[PDB]
């Protein structure tokens, strides 16, 4: 149910709406800057949003091409977003492994210094 | 028993020696350059070296200043190593909890693909 | 309850909420510049803020990075305050002995004009 | 079985190493230039080099990191030599194939001549 939201504060978000008797709810909302796409609320990490409709101006169904580039915008996004993951996950693996190498070439009053120190951090 | 080292190749090398009837053990040598302190063996892990007493040249006892700067050489370095452990520590934590914020915010959909990426990754 | 506000004035402010059947409260509220955190009503010693409802476009739970700004902010902000106050306390003691001080090395009938002159002030 | 060689004209050879009561055999070995992996024998064909053990001087065990250079070093090798080997086939290929087209369009008398001067180029 892709549609089109004019909120009271002059704002147009392009997003799946779903509707009930007194509030509707949001997901994968986006402002629309005469296009470009930028998200609405790049300060949660919520799924989707609700919001009262006493502060609905007007629901729309948007056209075609819209809906075609906003499908795209998200499944670039969520490409982006795995392929972060992946090398976050490589990374991680990296280190830990080289990290191990380190802590193996050590010495048993070191490694007692070691343990001390990070109980101390810990503290 | 810290004791100075000459090798048959022209070389002086300190460390601490263990005497055998056939071979010696020495540990933490170190190469003096005209006085400079150098790593002898910056390409093992290994904590001891063995060596056969035909390679001997001369064995001998050497000066206070020379040990008290091999003692300062020595901790200083374990010191650097304990330090870049916890540093080491304190960045693997970092990235783990980001990464795994980073993960929590994703869609099913998104979740499977990784699950199958990170799949053909390993295939 | 860290949460962030949307009001309807386009104003996004970050708070601890606390929700009522038709009024939240909010404290430590701050104004989020695209970031930058700013003092949501500087000009009142509140510690809490009463707001109906109505004015409530979206309440939403922030992400864990501006939750630790937050409040690395306020601790901040705290610590700035008491050694303010440390400071003053300082200021004032010091005035007031060398003041006394001042005050003992007088001459009788000054002491005299002094109380007279205070009490025209305070007329 | 990699393995770090000291030899006795101050060298460092990292290879795969197998031990016997008099003498070792190496194969794959590689010089270390302070790193920098270079053949230790670019003269030879042979798999392996045997040496006797009266000119060693340490013997011992790598670093990982080493250990997946030289793993690193020797598979490109090979990967380029059997390009090579792969590159050769479809030269003598082509050069096979257009030869025998030359030949195909010669002259009786022509013929006879090449036998003849053949014979004597082999004579
Ligand atoms: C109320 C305050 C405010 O800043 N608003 C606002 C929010 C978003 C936009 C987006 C684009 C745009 C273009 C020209 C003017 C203009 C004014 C105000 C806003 C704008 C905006 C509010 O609605
Ligand atoms: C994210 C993308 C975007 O365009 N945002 C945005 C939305 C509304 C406004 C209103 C006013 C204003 C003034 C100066 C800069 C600026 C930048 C971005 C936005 C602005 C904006 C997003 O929040
Ligand atoms: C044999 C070959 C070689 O290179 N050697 C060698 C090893 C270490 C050193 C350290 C310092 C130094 C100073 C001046 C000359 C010189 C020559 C050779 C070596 C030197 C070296 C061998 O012993
Ligand atoms: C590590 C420290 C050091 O001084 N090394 C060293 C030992 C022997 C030699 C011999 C010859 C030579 C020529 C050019 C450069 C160079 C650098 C370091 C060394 C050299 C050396 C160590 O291996
Ligand atoms: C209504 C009047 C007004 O001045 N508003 C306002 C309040 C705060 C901000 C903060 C940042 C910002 C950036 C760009 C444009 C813009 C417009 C209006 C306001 C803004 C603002 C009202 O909401
Ligand atoms: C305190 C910090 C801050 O950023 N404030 C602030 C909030 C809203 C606005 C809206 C418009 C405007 C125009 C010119 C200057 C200016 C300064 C600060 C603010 C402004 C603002 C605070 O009140
Ligand atoms: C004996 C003669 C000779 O030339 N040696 C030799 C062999 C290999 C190397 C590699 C690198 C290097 C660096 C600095 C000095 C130096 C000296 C001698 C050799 C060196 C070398 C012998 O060992
Ligand atoms: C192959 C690679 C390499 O580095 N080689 C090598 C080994 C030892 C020496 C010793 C002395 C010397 C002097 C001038 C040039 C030169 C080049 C290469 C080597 C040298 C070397 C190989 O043989």
């Amino acid at each position: 149910n892709i549609k089109i939201m004019r909120l009271v504060t002059c704002e147009d978000i392009i997003g799946n709406i779903s509707e009930s008797q007194g509030l509707i709810t949001i997901k994968k909302a986006f402002v629309i800057i005469p296009l470009v796409l930028c998200p609405w609320q790049p300060y949660t990490d919520d799924k989707e949003i609700v919001i009262d409709d006493s502060k609905v101006i007007t629901i729309t169904s948007p056209k075609d091409d819209i809906i075609k580039s906003y499908e795209s915008h998200t499944r670039v996004l969520e490409n982006k977003q795995v392929e972060e993951i992946l090398r976050l996950e490589k990374e991680i693996e990296d280190l830990q492994r080289m990290k191990e190498q380190q802590e193996l070439s050590l010495t048993e009053a070191s490694l007692q210094k070691l343990q001390e120190r990070r109980d101390q951090e810990l503290r």
